[PDB]
């Protein structure tokens, strides 16, 4: 049989779960044994998992679980966990693109003889991702960006966009954003132009979807992707946009989309940068204008400019947790076919590809 163990998330404010109660109920009917840690931050009630058939165990009991259990979780391990990782782990580890500290992430697996099957690199035969939160991120990102832009029209510069909390549904999020937005227009603010780079992807789509729902007109949205950026940055259309939303998948080293020089300019219209891609700790980050990773409880950081109006960056790295329950159901449904193959993970290509990718990255690590 396969035994799975759903780890309680420890990333602050992370409310999503990698397996939902439905997903657990379906896996049990397929013969899996499933443990679920009682999580204080999860949007799901522990009783939904009880009724699904999960064995309920305490938060962080994965650490002492039998070595045959596959530990599944969404987000990073705490930096302060330094002991060897001995299980097979399914999670997002963000350590295959030379993010700051990537060697330390992998070294725990190397010392424990564990295996990382990274959620981002689970792909079908045709090179496409099997499960992805991108749409919910571009959506949530675009919502906070429009909210920030609107705030800057109706509030003192002294003030920053206040803490956000997760929403019970998209309708309620769109209602908040639409209020702030109409309120700013009512006072004479010009309808914003929004520049989206990576517009054709998952998060680009979610961001266009939000902008439509809130009532920004198609003409006001510049939808850029690889065509439009082949000339290479930095670009002039960024400082002249009202809102810039970065939705690229950064894979190759590229010329930065803008810089401090271009932004220090009295005639800059740009008020809000939504860095959805959020390759903040990447050495090739094509948005080197900030260094802070913002969080729901403090969602914007000031980009200190020497000319032009107050500009802020949003760089929350788990935007989909603004809408935790449906984001989780969406992702787990799309993940399920792969998880059903875990009994055969030694031969199933989706799993094997991911194991071989892990071994090649571990080979790059200094010993
Ligand atoms: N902040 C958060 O909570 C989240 C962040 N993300 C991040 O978003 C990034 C993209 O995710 P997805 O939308 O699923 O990827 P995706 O692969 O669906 O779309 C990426 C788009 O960027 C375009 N692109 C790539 N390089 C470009 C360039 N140099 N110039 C212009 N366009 C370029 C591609 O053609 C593609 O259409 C990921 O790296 C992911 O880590 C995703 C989910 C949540
Ligand atoms: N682009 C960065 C990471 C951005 C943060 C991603 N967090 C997302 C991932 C979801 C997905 O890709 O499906 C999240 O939803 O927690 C990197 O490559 O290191």
């Amino acid at each position: 049989a396969v035994t799975l163990h759903l780890r309680a998330e420890t990333k602050p404010l992370e409310a999503r779960a990698a397996l939902t109660p439905t997903t657990v109920k379906k896996l049990i009917a397929k013969g899996f044994k499933i443990y679920v840690e009682d999580s204080p931050q999860s949007t799901f009630n522990i009783n939904e998992y009880r009724q699904a058939g999960a064995i309920i165990v305490p938060a962080g009991s994965w650490k002492t679980a039998p070595r045959d259990r596959i530990i599944i979780g969404l987000k990073e391990m705490p930096e302060t966990d330094t002991f060897p990782l001995v299980h097979e782990h399914i999670q997002f580890a963000h350590c295959y693109k030379d993010q700051a500290g990537w060697q330390n992430v992998l070294m725990r697996f190397i010392k424990g003889h564990g295996t990382l099957y990274d959620l981002e690199f689970l792909e079908n035969d045709q090179g496409r991702r099997v499960a992805a939160f991108g749409f919910y991120a571009g959506f949530a990102g675009a919502a906070l960006g429009v909210r920030d832009w609107a705030f800057k029209q109706t509030h003192s510069d002294d003030e920053d966009l206040p803490a956000v909390s997760p929403y019970p549904n998209e309708k309620a999020l769109v209602k908040d954003v639409t209020k702030d937005y109409k309120e700013a227009l009512a006072t004479g603010a010009r309808k914003p132009t929004v520049l989206i780079i990576g517009a054709l992807g998952r998060s680009g789509s979610g961001a266009i979807d939000l902008l439509h729902k809130v009532g920004i007109p198609d003409a006001n949205i510049l939808k850029w992707d690889i065509k439009e950026t082949s000339r290479g940055g930095p670009f002039d259309e960024i400082p002249q946009a009202d809102i810039f939303i970065n939705c690229i998948y950064l894979s190759k080293p590229i010329a930065p989309f803008t810089n401090m020089e271009k932004l220090n300019n009295p005639n800059r219209r740009l008020r809000t940068v939504v860095d959805v891609s959020a390759d903040t700790t990447n050495p090739h980050n094509p948005i080197p204008i900030y260094t802070v990773a913002t969080v729901f409880n403090k969602p914007t950081v000031l980009v200190p400019t020497t000319a032009g109006p107050k500009l802020s960056v949003i760089s929350i790295d788990h935007l989909p947790s603004l809408l935790p329950r449906e984001a989780s159901e969406f992702f787990s449904h799309d993940l399920l076919p792969s998880l059903e193959l875990l009994p055969q993970r030694k031969t199933a290509p989706v799993w094997v590809r991911a194991k071989k990718l892990f071994d090649r990255h571990c080979a790059r690590v200094k010993r």
